[PDB]
């Protein structure tokens, strides 16, 4: 399936595509305001996840730190990205079926608009201003804001004894955002596509 990922920001942006152990496609490239990157992803591909890198460093090795979504020091992206990252996730050609979802569970940084390019779904968006109006405790020096299981590393926020319910801190990624998961065990909001279909992520999507 063939992805465009848009960088609609004003600021430059690190895009990262893995599905957690390896890299989709480059796995990473620095887009300047305006440009666009055509990724393919091998169809059957479960799991994968795009997201935004905000103020990166990297030498001429493709090696540095980045404030939001690092993936362990480097340009290509191997391993997924360091909170807090707003994420595209996706699972294609799943029993003839494309699966799509915008996530907040591991936080904010970048806003995002998550579509199909073809035929027969309806795309997401999570476009608030959700670092703006973030609770002082998740706010992340980086930029950003943080979900409460990375902050605070609870059962209830991290859902890890599989029961959770939604909390102060979820609610008000909810709030801003619906059609985003907002903790493990959100409704869920994702939406099916047909098989192989093709997708743009656009970050910045309101700019």
């Amino acid at each position: 399936a063939t992805f465009e990922i848009v960088n609609r920001c004003s600021y430059t942006v690190w895009a990262a595509a893995s599905k957690g152990d390896a890299a989709l496609d480059a796995g990473g490239r620095q887009l300047n305001s305006g440009e666009s990157w055509t990724i393919n992803v091998e169809p059957g591909t479960n799991g994968g996840k795009i997201w935004a890198r905000t103020d990166c460093y990297f030498d001429d090795s493709g090696s540095g730190i980045c404030k939001t979504g690092d993936c362990g020091g480097l340009l290509r992206c191997k391993r997924f990205g360091r909170p807090p990252t707003t994420l595209a996730e996706f699972s294609l050609n799943q029993y003839g079926k494309d699966y799509i979802d915008i996530s907040n569970i591991k936080g904010f940084n970048v806003p995002m608009n998550f579509s199909p390019t073809t035929r027969g779904c309806r795309g997401v968006r999570c476009a608030a201003d959700i670092v703006g109006q973030c609770p002082a405790k998740l706010k992340a020096p980086g930029g950003g804001c943080n979900d409460a299981c990375t902050v605070f590393q609870t059962s209830e926020y991290c859902c890890t004894t599989g029961k959770c319910g939604p909390t102060e801190y979820s609610r008000f990624f909810k709030r801003l955002c619906p059609d985003a998961f907002s903790y493990v065990l959100d409704k869920p909001t994702t939406v099916t596509c047909p098989g192989s279909s093709n997708y743009r992520v656009t970050f910045c999507p309101t700019a």
